[PDB]
């Protein structure tokens, strides 16, 4: 499977032509307040230096592996275990985040995967209510360089290559979200790449992360992708709602 | 395993002891009300009246087996197959609802108990977030006669010892329940029996559905539980909330 063309992803898995699928357009004025949603939890995301994580150019995005011991609730009873993070991003003055807001795409999208505690491993949770749990945040142009970011995007030089990996040293993962955990829009959705399996609890903060303008040119760029192709606008389009309706925390 | 059958449920079974248990005390007022919670979809309840049904006394209810195709959506993409309802219930003039509201417990009532489409088995289920749905609905008194009720209670003579069961002609299961399938209560519970599994949604009828003072009585008096004794007051204590906060599909 690759973004822009062939083949078509439900040949890939049919799953992809699912009614209920990721990512989605968020129309705020059309969000449901719910005021069950609290703040999330975050536990062990400030990692030691050592061991240290695998950062991946993998054709697709840039992922870091999370070692054992990242907690996340979305609320009371609501728990996860942090596996991994990827981004999704445009090119040269084109956007290429994967949710939309009223229609705006963003520079770029940071995606924290997380699995069901009910669950040893993912094959096992994809397709099950609540299975996986993915925390959502848009990336945007700030004045400053982010040094958290600047940590994975010093090393892009080294994993241009498809396929390619490095070490990167352990880093507090929380500092890549945005710092509002109490603002964010939640639905249920399905993986935005292939198998595209449903049941997975989406979580979009109100609160953008910040990057320097070079720190965004850097993410686009600097990686090759399946082929002699730039690994750039690797987004999956906009799906429709189809009767879904987004909850917010905040009315 | 009794009800109040000291030793206590959690040597039995740890489960028993979590965090996350059912039943609970309803307060309205501290309710969620989310506009996301849309009417409930019963589908395929309007059984023939053949095949007949297994009607069972298993010393701790009596428990309805229902025939595969009894399809429930609690929402978009959130499916579910109706396995079996039982009933709770008091005594001679002391009430046996396991849900309480406000405190006020009810004189009986009727779980639904529900299997996700995304699990094969049951045993999948347990212990796994949304794998068990249950409607539950309460009993009150009323001045009639409940047809639908009477289906059931006219057939408890029948399996009075523990253990027995009868066949019972096919009946509309979607009568047994309330008026307005767009009122309900909905949080995240446990089994009210061992193995007291995690995970179950618990969809409580805002409403409730009225038996004759003869009707109840039928439930209470004739059936026969574990030892020489009345099968009665077969309800578990309400269980603390620890932070889940129940949701309510009305303002
Ligand atoms: C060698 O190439 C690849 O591995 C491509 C896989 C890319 N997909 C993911 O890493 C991924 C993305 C999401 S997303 N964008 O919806 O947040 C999620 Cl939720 C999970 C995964 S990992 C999953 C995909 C295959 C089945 C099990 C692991
Ligand atoms: C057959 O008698 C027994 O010994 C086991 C106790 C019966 N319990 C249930 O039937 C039961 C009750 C509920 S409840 N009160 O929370 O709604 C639920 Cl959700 C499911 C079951 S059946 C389940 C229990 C053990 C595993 C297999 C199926
Ligand atoms: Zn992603
Ligand atoms: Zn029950």
């Amino acid at each position: 499977w690759r973004y822009g063309g062939d083949p078509p992803w439900p040949r890939v898995s049919p799953a992809c032509a699912g009614r209920f699928q990721s990512p989605v357009d968020i129309r705020p004025q059309l969000a449901a307040f719910s005021p069950a949603l609290r703040p999330l939890e975050l536990l062990g995301f400030q990692l030691p230096p050592l061991p240290e994580l695998r950062l991946r150019n993998n054709g697709h995005s840039v992922q870091l592996t999370l070692p054992p011991g990242l907690e996340m609730a979305l609320g009371p009873g609501r728990e996860y275990r942090a596996l991994q993070l990827h981004l999704h991003w445009g090119a040269a003055g084109r956007p290429g985040s994967e949710h939309t807001v009223e229609g705006h795409r963003f520079p770029a999208e940071i995606h924290v995967v997380h699995l069901s505690t009910a669950f040893a491993r993912v094959d096992e949770a994809l397709g099950r209510p609540g299975g996986l749990a993915v925390l959502a945040a848009f990336l945007e142009e700030g004045p400053e360089e982010n040094s958290a970011y600047e940590q994975l995007l010093s090393r892009l030089e080294e994993i241009a290559e498809e396929g390619s990996e490095t070490q990167v040293p352990g880093l507090d993962i929380s500092a890549l979200l945005p710092s509002d955990f109490s603002r964010y829009f939640q639905y249920e959705g399905s993986l935005t790449t292939p198998p595209c399996a449903q049941g997975v609890i989406w979580t979009v903060f109100n609160q953008t992360v910040m990057l320097s303008a070079k720190q965004l040119h850097t993410l686009s760029d600097t990686l090759w992708g399946p082929g002699d192709s730039r690994l750039q606008l690797n987004f999956r389009a906009t799906q429709p709602l189809n009767g879904r309706v987004i909850e917010a925390s905040f009315p």
